[PDB]
């Protein structure tokens, strides 16, 4: 009985897991919600402008897409409530809207009929949050929903978790230096949420921009909560981000220390890379975070140590593959 | 008395169009209606990533801004019918929303109390459509809507005038490589409308997209209705765009021919350049089209003609100056 | 197994090398360029507009290791000195542009290579050739032939359908091309004088020149002198199109025209039904790509005007037919 | 009178030449550059960032005219073959960035000229100045000075103010940073064989190393060794900001921050309140334009983080500095 998957909202994230889901084992995806006719969305899955065409058959089908031979319902009502993920008896719902980003609302698919959800999001202090290879221990498979959290968190939490284990952390401020998104206007013109730097055309523009994954480090990384707070700065590439880190410590390090430390904590999610790259290089990597110890940086001003890291990432698909390693480990525990 | 204003939708072509109209003399603009808080309005129109910063004072007063020291009503209704242009005693609205781009969703705004309308865009074969400098005469005054037409038919029209005026012109396919817009998404995402391609990145991606600034030319220029379709090519540059022509002409011609008859006919709607300027350099000319003598090209095999024509024009800027152009001669009629 | 030299790893070059490495019996041997190894190494692994190479890529003394091979690196300005007798180099691909005429050219064939291939255009005295297009005139007896440019490649296909099937009078192109290395990153004097390549080619519409519609006749000799164009460069760091408005003898439909080019389809040239963008096209393995939702066929008083629209990736299109024209020229 | 000759037409060599036509008491007699004299005139009056010259550029054999002025134009490369002694210039504004050191300005020298002023970073022997900062420490006997680099006009300001008022431990400086010319177009080998300048700039984020704040101690003594920072370069064709997150002496807040840099505003150190982008900042005259919006205190355990910001136009912003230089340059010398 393999796990069910709806996805609710076929945006990049959305669109990208499907991509993502499709290689993994024991996951398929029942149905996908937009509020689209499935022509539009079979186009966008097929055809990527960041993220290059869909390595697989994509075909229409009445109401429908087949992809890889295999029929997937598409569905466009806008209230979750109505979707019947309990006729379809799915498992999981990923919340990919952006706009069901909390407790209560994420519940409207459980009263839909679908098991569980996962917020591709930030979820608020009511839901469990996990940056997959730090605290996916947390999940035990009882929880109606968590959050994969921010695709910045994903990128800070591998990076602040060995800072604060190898040599422990007084505090940082971060800087984000990301990709432009899709809350950013084409050109300047009136802003939804009201913000007058998103509201300014995204490819022309350093966009000044808030971001919470510092401060809610805390649900990832308790032992690092309240010591870091942060900021962003959206510049015109279409994806590819980075992450700077700097920290003050409570044990004095050199950068080699550093560097070597944050080696030996690769994993899949967590990569370590000594080459001179730029942003392209990141677009499509499949870890949730890349440390570049080039640009590692320890200054020492009279006994004194400053600290800057900084960490690659695709805030694409390198949160994507977080998001269906979550979801993975999610469905064993569930 | 002075002629009264209200401006319909404060996007790129409105808040311009404010800006223009408060050097030019005798219209001045009372109110402006958009569904944004005026914070949101006030900051659009003092900082433009393509335009510049507003040359002038504007200060926010209650429900309210502030222009050069002079109040302008801020409204808030998305229906035009609402609004209360009787009240403000409002001559003319511009209608630069572009969902009111016809003849009977404009009358919602003489219903409100507005005297006359002009819509900056097409606004089909029932409503007048003038490009200031090649057919305002056709005005008398007694018109309750109008349409100063296309960005790309001001640019068109007044070239294939002087190709249809001195030469004769058998037929013509235009290609306009264009710069994005508002309607294009910042990334690949579903389309409002359901166009694939306006769905696409817009900084990323050449853009094929449809544009009837060729096939309405009848409008504009009779003599030469049904003689001309084209398409579009939509391209990463935030603005400025130019229109090429390859033309069938019935009297046989040189290439110093069509450009002395471009140079004659320059006027203030109208420019003529020898330069090899790229598009950054249209930016901000007040002229509806720029005629570019440098790209003219005439081919002759076995004595039978094919021509190339092009011409600049900032699809925002010209447009908005042939926008009040239009505005100020329905208006000394009205 | 064809064994093959680079002289020039600029990005054709490299682009060459990662499609060789796909392609079989076809191997790079050899490249010879000015540039360090180090840097040669580091463009070869990524690429910005190309993406990273799907392999590994690796310096070892006096050459690179691709996929576990050695593969010599030179830097010899001079082609005649190079060892390729000793390596036994079938073709050489000539991109550096200092050797694009027969007697240049043939240096490598004095160094011992067979035949030599330019990927850029090359002169009165070389065969111009676009592969599925013209590649029968070749007999075999040659050393030194031309691939063209990129551009060529895109409009080749599409123009040969024109004139087979309706016949051309007279037609002219404009390609929106995208942003080159001749063009300057920020407003700066230029090599060349070009005072529009002078300009910051990330932020503006530029018109340049092409020569790519004078030059037909080389392809398609009935072409000759029929065609003109220019181009328009736009901020896209790869991926282009050609549009080409036509007179032709005979009427035709839009359907009948994207039914002919759907007939002429094949691995170089493709036909294209889906409504695509610029990044769609970029590592095409075609050299053209017809687009049948651009076609329009305009009548007016029985007199017609004709537009088709190919798509092309002026690197990676071309540097695939420059691999297919490569392998065909070796086995004659 | 004061004359100035132009060594390099360049972005900022172009823009200087704008600037110093509004300043009074200054004249370039002359520029030279590796181009011809048509292809100099068009770039000086059309400008993809900057918009067109307002003013008037013509062409006269071997010569521009700008708002009626004959100018001298040369394309030697090697400045000693200048003629800088018959044209009696005073001080050449040194804009190529291939002679930024006190022996290869002295060529400017040899050729005649009294002084030459270099609009990068011209070493740690040269008198090094930000306008606005450290002008007094030019007593005009100098032959060769700096104007520094864009990054540290826009830090100097705003560094000085936190070490007046609350003293500097440590900071780390990271500017977003415009893409420049030596920057490639597309991926290409790079001239001087740097690996991420080699990749295309509009396309990537690019790290990238500055020297702006090591040297600070040049302009800011009292600084000297706090500081060391990054860059990160984006892509916009121009605009720019520097973060600097450092650790102070003396406790702060925000607000307290905040008003010291608007008691520092002047011409060359602006205080904005607005939410700015970075296109807001393209053709301003200030050498800096400090951010309050950005500030940001961070306290753990009362133990303080202090992130500053300030935009600049690295062409405008610079140009300016370095008219602003040159002019009090030329009334002590
Ligand atoms: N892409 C990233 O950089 C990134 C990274 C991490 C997290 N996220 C999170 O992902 C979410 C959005 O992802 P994105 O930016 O790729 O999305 P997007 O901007 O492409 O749009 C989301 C999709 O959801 C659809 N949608 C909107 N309202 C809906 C509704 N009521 N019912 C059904 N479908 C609806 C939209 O049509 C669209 O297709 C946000 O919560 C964001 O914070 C994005
Ligand atoms: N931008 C150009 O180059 C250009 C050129 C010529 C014509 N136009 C025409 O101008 C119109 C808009 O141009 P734009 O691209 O600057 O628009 P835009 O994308 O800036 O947005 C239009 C404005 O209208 C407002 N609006 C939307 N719905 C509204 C409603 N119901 N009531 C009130 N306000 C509403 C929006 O909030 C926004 O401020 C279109 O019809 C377009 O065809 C644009
Ligand atoms: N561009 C910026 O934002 C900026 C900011 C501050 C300082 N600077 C400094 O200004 C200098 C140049 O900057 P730019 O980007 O404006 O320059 P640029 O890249 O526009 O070119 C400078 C000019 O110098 C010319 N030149 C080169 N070698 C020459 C020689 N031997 N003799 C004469 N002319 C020669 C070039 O052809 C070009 O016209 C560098 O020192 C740079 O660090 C630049
Ligand atoms: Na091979
Ligand atoms: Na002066």
């Amino acid at each position: 009985m393999s796990i069910k998957v709806a996805i609710n909202g076929f945006g990049r994230i959305g669109r990208l897991a499907l991509r993502q889901i499709e290689k993994a084992h024991g996951i398929e995806v029942a149905a996908v919600n937009d509020l689209t006719p499935a022509e539009m969305l079979l186009h966008l899955f097929k055809y990527d402008s960041t993220q290059g065409r869909f390595q697989g058959t994509a075909e229409l089908k009445d109401d429908a897409i087949v992809v890889n031979g295999r029929e997937i319902k598409v569905f466009a009502n806008p209230n979750p409530e109505e979707l019947p993920w309990g006729e379809l008896g799915v498992d999981v719902v990923l919340e990919c809207t952006g706009f069901f980003t909390n407790k209560t609302k994420a519940e409207a698919h459980i009263r839909a009929g679908a098991r569980k959800v996962v917020i591709s999001a930030p979820g608020g202090n009511d839901v469990k949050t996990v940056v997959y290879g730090v605290n996916q221990d947390i999940l035990d498979g009882s929880e109606t929903v968590i959050s994969a959290a921010s695709c910045t968190t994903n990128c800070l939490a591998p990076m602040a978790a060995v800072l604060q284990k190898e040599f422990g952390v007084v505090e940082g401020l971060m800087t984000t230096i990301h990709a432009y998104t899709g809350d950013q206007n084409t050109l300047d013109a009136p802003h939804r949420k009201g913000d007058l730097r998103r509201a300014r055309a995204a490819a022309l523009n350093i966009v000044p921009n808030s971001t919470g994954a510092a401060k809610a480090i805390g649900l990832v990384i308790p032992e690092l909560n309240g010591k870091l707070d942060g900021s962003a700065q959206r510049v015109p590439v279409a994806t590819g981000s980075l992450t700077e880190l700097v920290s003050v410590l409570e044990r004095p390090a050199t950068k080699e220390e550093i560097n070597a430390a944050m080696k030996a904590a690769s994993s899949e999610s967590y990569g370590y890379n000594e080459d001179q790259i730029v942003s392209s290089d990141v677009v499509g990597i499949e870890y949730g975070s890349l440390f570049d110890a080039t640009q590692t940086r320890v200054m020492t001003v009279g006994g004194k140590q400053l600290v800057k890291t900084v960490a690659w990432y695709d805030n694409e698909m390198s949160y994507t593959c977080q998001l269906v390693r979550t979801l993975e480990y999610f469905a064993g525990k569930i």
